[PDB]
């Protein structure tokens, strides 16, 4: 049992809310918020300039000490950094950005990295910005995420083809 209230269930592992993520990981303060990073960890705009908002700036301050060690993430690629007030762990992973250029194919790759956490909340991978369509992005999270994932989707809009478009 856990805390997350008002998701539909799309099937055994995967449910998804309308709902902001940042006020969905406030309340309830799960163990892995899921961010739709970039290689960079530049948290400009999207879910991760919203996440990193919420932060006061702090995922940005750390992600900049992460790459200046690390170097940069893979696209498909993934790092567990803190959650700061928004959750125990960030889970930063990098789907493919269609307006780069970048191959649809590894959104496969980036929903991998769900698998080794047992519950994350988590938008869309490779949606908004990134240029992907989001019907198939929730079709690749269904196919290939194992574990427990609650999917926030905040635009009403969005969320309600989602659901009615499932298969």
């Amino acid at each position: 049992v856990n805390s997350f209230s008002g998701y539909l269930k799309l099937t055994d592992n995967v449910y998804i809310k309308n709902a902001d993520i940042v006020e969905e990981a406030k309340k309830v303060k799960p163990t892995v918020v899921v961010n739709a990073a970039n290689v960079y960890l530049k948290h400009g705009g999207g879910v991760a300039g919203a996440l990193n908002k919420a932060t006061n700036n702090a995922m940005q301050v750390e992600s900049d000490d992460y790459i200046a060690t690390n170097g940069p993430l893979k696209v498909g690629g993934s790092c567990v950094l803190s959650g700061h007030n928004l959750a125990k762990h960030c889970l930063h992973v990098v789907g493919p950005n269609v307006n780069k250029g970048e191959d649809i194919q590894l959104l496969k790759s980036a929903y991998e990295n769900f698998n080794q956490h047992e519950v994350l909340l988590a938008p869309l991978l490779s949606a908004g910005i990134f240029g992907a369509d989001p019907i198939h992005s929730l079709r690749v999270c269904v196919d290939t995420v194992r574990t427990n994932v609650y999917l926030a989707v905040f635009d009403k809009n969005l969320y309600d083809k989602l659901v009615s478009s499932f298969l």
